[PDB]
């Protein structure tokens, strides 16, 4: 067979937030070649990482503070703020660098060493915060923060601001078009659930028969009833219902164990050539779980990759390494 | 002033490797905000890290294993090998998961640990070689496997493969759609070469008058016919010049010093929101340069980035927290004279 790479945008950008959305669908074929997988099923990837600043967050830090310019909310002399797991953190700064404001982060020590690498050199201000904070080192902090320091800061707000779910709306539309209306299901794993609910409405507006599964860490499955506990699934687990979550819109939660989410983002990079992060690890196995269900055959299921992980090389992502052969490191994933 | 996303790509790739080229030509404003540059003029810069390896080698580690398969000079049975510490092990390491090829590439022990470990993620072969041997020493134990097991290894050989300059006729093409034909500057910070010939090829085919610009360490002029010396942006100056090289092909070569292309990479993602790495700053001074030259008002200036500042966060790119506004430091930039 033959490989055609990408051809030219065919557009020339005005600043690099443009560049933002319109991440490819890639097929999987190395960590789908399993006896229960039928050939006519098929299992695609999101590649979020493909933004500008390698996350998905890169549309809500945009679409955040583009409005609350647009709206007013944000006006020159104030300041953008926020807390967060990282990514967001980031995608503020690369907004705020753009639109000429200053952003201000507080995140926990504990995520990812070079998250915290990121935001300096974008002209942010840190702050940073205990683990096991979960979000209260997140959080709270800017809460104090602005307290006394009046109308001077625009909170992002992340977990509870509709902007994030509404920047999805594009995600959604995006997994609409490539799929030519085929996609079935939709698996992505939870942060602040903006990409769950925000494709799940959209979606939904184009074709009601769409299946919506979110992904939780097992070691802190909130959206299943759970209490917040200690996962290592960065980017999701908050630890709480964020407001802006809809359960209406989500038809089956599926919990992940946080070292299989490690070890199917192994499988991926090796079988796949594809470096996704740890957080797409437990969208994968989870979209891998469905394509072999007997109901899904022929199905087109589409999965969030949120990001790469190059930005994971301090943790023990790549650490460990896996024995047997590939079809025998599937079953222990699978079963 | 409206701003608007990226809409759908309407596709679905059969794999990763599908998703290499087409890489977005963004337009600079911040950094080109200085009495001595004129409004007309366009600068551009083409993101090559939006490759799904974050780098420009995507295209290479692609092209040479992709053309390799095709020509028989690689074949089923044979692994691929490659003494390189960069991105080019890592483009490797992409096409060989997807092509189903075994890949080994050889580096000093003691630098880049976690590129190795990308690399390793990928299941690379890793070929550690003494420290303090540097590029030679890795570059001999290749030369000492591929000796004593004839026939079993496929070279990549970047510095002096064809297939190398060969893909980046595709930079070229893309350089040229997206601007319409405008294009009239090209600059390009080089490592292997690659990149700036193949462009220059393609382009020169397009329309006369299309000036092609190489960039290089100013403390390791090599391709200036200077010599040789230690420098720090990585990427480029590799100490000598290229077997793909072809001076013909290039109409000025511009060196900048090791600092000022770091200096300029913060400026650029400080006023532009472009995390560029150490190379793109170098191009983008360089390209900066050009832009207050009087004869090159209202031109299109495209400027490559070749890779991501993410990738340079264990180096002192960042490190230096510049002082003054941002006028001092795009003026402390271009204040060097004739
Ligand atoms: C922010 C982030 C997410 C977010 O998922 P959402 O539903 O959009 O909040 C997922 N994965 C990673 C790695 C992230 O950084
Ligand atoms: C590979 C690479 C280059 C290459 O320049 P070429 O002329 O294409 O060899 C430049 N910068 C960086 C950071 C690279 O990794």
């Amino acid at each position: 067979e033959q490989i055609s790479i990408s051809s030219p945008r065919k557009r020339i950008y005005h600043n690099i937030l443009e560049t933002i959305g319109g991440t490819p669908l890639v097929e999987l074929h190395g960590v789908t070649e399993h006896p229960r997988i039928k050939k006519g099923t098929r299992i695609l990837v999101k590649l979020e990482y493909f933004n500008p600043m390698s996350s998905v967050k890169d549309r809500v830090g945009f679409n955040i503070v583009y409005q609350a310019i647009k709206d007013g909310r944000l006006k020159p002399g104030m300041e953008i703020i926020e807390s967060t797991s990282g990514n967001t953190g980031i995608a503020l700064c690369q907004a705020g660098a753009v639109f000429g404001y200053r952003v201000n982060i507080a995140m926990p020590s504990t995520m990812s060493v070079e998250r915290q690498m990121i935001m300096k050199a974008f002209g942010a201000e840190l702050i940073l915060t205990e683990g096991k904070k979960g979000m209260p080192g997140a959080i709270e902090e800017v809460n104090k923060m602005i307290k006394e320091n009046p109308g001077k800061y625009f909170v992002a707000n992340q977990f509870g601001n509709p902007d994030n779910t509404a920047a999805h709306h594009y995600t959604a539309n995006e997994i609409w078009e490539d799929t030519d209306g085929e996609v079935d299901i939709v698996v992505s794993a939870v942060g602040t659930s903006g990409t769950v609910i925000g494709v799940a409405e959209k979606l939904k507006e184009k074709k009601k028969g769409i299946k919506i599964i979110a992904v939780e860490p097992e070691e802190s499955a909130v959206l299943e009833g759970k209490a917040k506990g200690p996962h290592g699934i960065q980017g999701i687990g908050a630890g709480f219902i964020p407001d802006i979550y809809k359960k209406e819109f989500v038809d089956e939660i599926i919990p992940i164990k946080t070292q299989d989410a490690w070890k199917m983002a192994r499988a991926v990079v090796k079988y796949d050539g594809i470096m996704c992060g740890m957080s797409s690890g437990a969208a994968i196995l989870a979209g891998l779980k469905e394509a072999e269900k007997p109901e899904n055959e022929g199905k087109t299921i589409v999965i969030i990759v949120p990001s790469c992980g190059e930005r994971y090389l301090s943790t023990d992502l790549y650490k460990i390494k896996d024995e047997g052969t590939k079809i025998q490191i599937l079953d222990s994933l699978l079963n």
